[PDB]
């Protein structure tokens, strides 16, 4: 007798795969929103938030700081007092696209006195405040505006 059971021999097939993948994903914004008008100052020039309703108590309130410092810092001596009253004001397009510079004046006018030939005028009347100017209007960013720099 004999016999023989020779084999056993099997095999394995075996496979993986690895599984990365990377990803990106930001997006920031700039929601901003300001529908005013700007207030400066002809002679040095003064910065002061006004609107359609502004006070001339308020526009004079900050304005003490501004005329304050320029006292104290001494440039001048009688070149923004020799003048004291037209005012700047800067306003803003519809689509806050370019901006209007428009200049304003009291509504305090004077008189001239004398006994000796006071008629040195054109025939007319009604002698109110009149436009003291044109008005210009330029691109926020094209007029000569210290654009802020990054940190």
């Amino acid at each position: 007798s004999a016999y023989r059971k020779k084999g056993k021999g099997k095999g394995t097939t075996v496979g993986m795969g690895k599984s990365s993948r990377r990803f990106i994903n930001m997006y920031g914004f700039d929601p901003t929103e300001y529908s005013f008008i700007q207030f400066v100052d002809p002679l040095t020039g003064a910065q002061i938030e006004e609107n359609v309703y502004a006070d001339i108590r308020d526009i004079q309130e900050r304005f003490s700081e501004v005329r304050k410092k320029m006292v104290e810092n001494d440039d001048i001596e009688m070149q923004a007092l020799g003048s004291n009253t037209t005012i700047h004001a800067y306003f803003r397009k519809d689509w806050s696209d370019k901006a209007l510079k428009i200049d304003l004046m009291p509504h305090n006018p004077l008189k001239v006195c004398d006994k000796t030939n006071g008629i040195a005028k054109f025939p007319e009347r009604e002698l109110e405040l009149r436009q003291t100017g044109p008005a210009v209007e330029v691109d926020v960013k094209d007029i000569p505006a210290q654009e802020v720099e990054h940190e």
